[PDB]
């Protein structure tokens, strides 16, 4: 999940 956010910086 973090990832999935992480990928916008
Ligand atoms: C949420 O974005 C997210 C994405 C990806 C993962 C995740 C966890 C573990 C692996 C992995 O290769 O584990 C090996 C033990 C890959 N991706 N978690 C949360
Ligand atoms: N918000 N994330 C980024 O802007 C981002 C772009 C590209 C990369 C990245 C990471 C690792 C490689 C590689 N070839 O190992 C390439 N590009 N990370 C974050
Ligand atoms: C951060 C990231 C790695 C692999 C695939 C996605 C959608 C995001
Ligand atoms: C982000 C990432 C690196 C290496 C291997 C996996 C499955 C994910
Ligand atoms: C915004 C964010 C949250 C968690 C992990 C990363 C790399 C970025
Ligand atoms: C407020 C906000 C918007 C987009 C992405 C993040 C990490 C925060
Ligand atoms: C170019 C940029 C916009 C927002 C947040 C970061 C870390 C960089």
């Amino acid at each position: 999940l973090a990832a999935a956010l992480a990928q916008a910086l």
